[PDB]
C-alpha cells in the first residue's frame, strides 16, 4: 500500500524528468515543433541510462520509461501535449504493466494520472473503425 521507500525512488525518477521537461518545452517553443523533440537532437541529450535508470526513450517529447526500479516489465508513457487550439499543454502519464498490477500501484502513485491527462491504452483495439 504505502511503499514509501520505493515511492520516493519513483518520485526522484520523476524529479529527474522535471529538468528535461524544460528542454522539451524549449524544444517545442523554439523549434515550434514536438516533432523535433527527439533524444539526441535539437539540444536534447541522447537517450541513455544513469546508474538507477533502467531504460528510457525520447520520441517527439514523449518519453517511455521501461523496467524502472522494482517496476521491471512495466513501461511508463509520458505524453506531453502542445495544442493551443485545445487549450492543452501538459504531460500525460500512463502505466503499462500487463503481468503485474502490483507494480502499477507503485508507479501510478507518483506518475498519477487523471482521466483527462492520461494517454489511452488498449489491448488489440487501438485502431478506430470509422471507415465503414
Amino acid at each position: 500500500m504505502e511503499n514509501y521507500l520505493r515511492k520516493a525512488a519513483l518520485t526522484d525518477m520523476l524529479q529527474t524528468f522535471v529538468p528535461y521537461r524544460t528542454a522539451v518545452e524549449l524544444c517545442a517553443l523554439e523549434h515550434g515543433g514536438l516533432d523535433t523533440c527527439d533524444g539526441g537532437s535539437n539540444g536534447i541529450p541522447s537517450p541513455t541510462t544513469t546508474r538507477y535508470v533502467s531504460a528510457m526513450s525520447v520520441a517527439k517529447g514523449v518519453v517511455s520509461l521501461t523496467g524502472q526500479e522494482s517496476l521491471n516489465g512495466l513501461s511508463v508513457v509520458m505524453t506531453p501535449g502542445w495544442d493551443n487550439a485545445n487549450g492543452v499543454t501538459g504531460w500525460a502519464r500512463n502505466c503499462n504493466i500487463q503481468s503485474d498490477s502490483a507494480l502499477q500501484q507503485a508507479c501510478e502513485d507518483v506518475f498519477r494520472f487523471d482521466d483527462a491527462n492520461l494517454v489511452p491504452r488498449g489491448s488489440g483495439l487501438e485502431h478506430h473503425h470509422h471507415h465503414h
